[PDB]
């Protein structure tokens, strides 16, 4: 991944 | 905010 959240 | 990102 790498991205962030949260869903 | 409360959320997350990272944008
Ligand atoms: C990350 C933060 C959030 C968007 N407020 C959440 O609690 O709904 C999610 C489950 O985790
Ligand atoms: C959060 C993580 C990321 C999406 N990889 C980023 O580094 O581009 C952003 C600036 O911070
Ligand atoms: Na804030």
């Amino acid at each position: 991944x790498x991205n962030x959240x949260y869903x």
